[PDB]
């Protein structure tokens, strides 16, 4: 039921949209969160998704970390999607503003291949400090399953499409 997306490749689609409003409308099987290793959803996409769940995402995430410990950079976990989706795939891309290695971005996108279809943001972009044009290139060259990318900033969406 995804609508208004521009087809970039056989399996990658993109739209200028707020991933929160997109999730509420579609209720996809999987929404991807741009997580950190501690699942502390303070800002960016994670802060927005968590606020839309009335903090239920953060309560579930704190129980997951108390049991399992932190994720790896490049890793992921599957938790509830709450009121937004059936599942939330929390994926940790490298944070360049914390000095993490951009080379781990391909490993982060490989987590998407475990799900037939996903609603997602660009990993390591925004407050994680990587170049979004690079993040879209790694996405297209790594993900083989059907990915619907929601880009919040209109100016960035136009730059990503015009330079693809
Ligand atoms: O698409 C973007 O412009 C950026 C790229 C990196 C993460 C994206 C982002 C960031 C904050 C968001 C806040 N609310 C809703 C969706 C949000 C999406």
């Amino acid at each position: 039921s995804f609508s208004g997306y521009l087809k970039l490749t056989d399996n990658v689609y993109i739209k200028n949209a707020d991933i929160v409003e997109e999730a509420k409308k579609v209720k996809p099987t999987v929404v991807v969160n741009a997580a950190n290793v501690y699942l502390k959803h303070g800002g960016g996409v994670a802060g927005a998704l968590n606020k839309a769940t009335n903090n239920a995402m953060q309560v579930e995430s704190d129980d997951y970390i108390a049991t399992n410990g932190p994720l790896k950079v490049g890793g992921s976990c599957v938790l509830s999607g709450h009121n937004l989706a059936k599942h939330c795939l929390h994926v940790v891309g490298p944070n360049v503003n914390k000095g993490e290695d951009i080379q781990l971005l391909k490993s982060a996108y490989e987590n998407f291949n475990q799900h037939e279809v996903l609603l997602a943001p660009l990993l390591s972009a925004g407050i994680f400090g990587a170049d979004p044009i690079h993040s879209l290139r790694v996405c297209v060259d790594t993900v083989r399953t059907n990915v619907y990318l929601a880009v919040f900033d209109k100016n960035l969406y136009d730059k990503l499409v015009s330079s693809f």
